């Protein structure tokens, strides 16, 4: 019943999400997983989009506690020239995504001129044709008016949480307001915008409670939960949560408060097999697939030891047709934009 109700309107209460984000049983988790599914199927059939993670600057000023790519760690970091990236642009076309994200760290390089950006942006229009996701870190007003001119679709800048206890231990330095008002930004020259939590990462009920009402409040058009994994060389490399929020069950609370929106299923977090969790849990986007070969990297990496990694969209539109699913239509995808 709960899945029929939130297809008629029903809104979740402060009790609801404290109730279904302690469920701990094999049983609760399946009829919580089911509701959702059920919502999803509602609004979106078995159909489910595709986006490329293209990662074309790894390096970073920021300095996140979480992430591998902050600039005090010392690490292999790349940045794709002009003929990478149009090499990178010839696999993906006619390849089935309905998206690419184009990523990259706080690069002082595009932050220095950037133009560079703006021109990366339309040179990548101009190969592909595709909806643009671009996740180019806090850039200002002017660069994200720009982009927007050449033909990005979406800006993907996640708050990690809205516990403001917790957010300054983890986007170190940075500003909270400063992420919610470029989303605004954003939004009023015209994209569609993704936010985004983090758990796993000592938020506890009370915490992710607040991070999901404070998504709620922003009306964005994707959200997205990530499961934290611990990274060698941070601060956060020893970090064991003991906490039972699993991404699953958060995102099975997102399609039930966000029936209508896009909630991605990474393959970042646990590849091929965890995308079958993550759709099963309602999501109904799959992120984090990469260009064809590809030495090209995620964020969390979780496939970082494997001596093959299994990232390919040939691979997962196989995984989907084993369970039902197929892709979508691109002119459904274009209606969210
Ligand atoms: C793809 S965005 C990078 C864009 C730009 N540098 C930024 O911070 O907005 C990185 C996000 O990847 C996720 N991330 C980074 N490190 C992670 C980790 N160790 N485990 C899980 N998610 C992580 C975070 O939600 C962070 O928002
Ligand atoms: C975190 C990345 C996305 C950034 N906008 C990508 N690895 C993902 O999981 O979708
Ligand atoms: S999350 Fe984004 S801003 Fe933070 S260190 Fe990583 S790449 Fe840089």
């Amino acid at each position: 019943s709960l899945g029929d109700k939130v297809i008629e309107g029903y809104q979740l209460t402060d009790n609801d999400l404290r109730t279904l984000l302690s469920l701990e049983s094999k049983e609760g988790l399946e009829r919580l997983y089911s509701a959702a599914r059920k919502v999803r199927d509602h609004y979106f059939g078995n159909r489910v989009f595709l986006n490329c993670f293209i990662y074309f600057s790894t390096y970073c000023k920021n300095q996140c506690s979480f992430c591998y790519y902050n600039c005090r760690n010392e690490i292999n970091r790349y940045r794709l020239t002009m003929e990478e990236i149009k090499e990178t642009c010839k696999t993906l076309k006619g390849a089935g995504f309905h998206m690419v994200d184009l990523t990259m760290g706080e690069d002082p390089y595009y932050y220095e001129d950037p133009n560079r950006f703006v021109e990366l942006v339309q040179i990548v229009k101009e190969e592909l044709g595709l909806p643009i996701m671009i996740s180019p870190g806090l850039m200002d007003n002017a660069t994200l008016l720009k982009a927007r001119e050449k033909g990005a679709n979406f800006l993907a800048l996640y708050q990690e949480t809205y516990d403001t206890e917790l957010y300054r231990k983890l986007r170190v330095g940075q500003s909270f307001d400063g992420r919610v008002n470029a989303r605004r930004f954003a939004k009023q020259q015209g994209y569609c915008v993704e936010d985004g939590i983090l758990t796993g990462v000592g938020n506890d009920i009370e915490s992710t409670i607040l991070s999901l009402r404070g998504m709620s409040t922003n009306d964005p058009d994707m959200v997205r939960v990530m499961t934290f994994l611990p990274q060698e060389g941070t601060p956060l490399e020893g970090f064991r949560d003991k906490s039972n929020l699993s991404e699953l069950k958060i995102i099975s609370v997102l399609r039930l408060m966000f029936p209508k929106r896009l909630i991605p299923a990474s393959l970042d977090l646990e590849g091929i097999d965890g995308m079958v969790l993550r759709l099963n849990a309602g999501a109904n986007i799959v992120t984090s697939i990469l260009p064809p070969d590809s030495q090209l990297e995620g964020v969390a990496n979780y496939d970082r030891d494997l001596e093959e990694r299994d990232r390919d969209i040939k691979s997962v539109v196989r995984r989907l047709e084993i369970m039902g699913m197929k892709p979508a239509r691109q002119a459904d995808f274009e209606a969210v934009l």
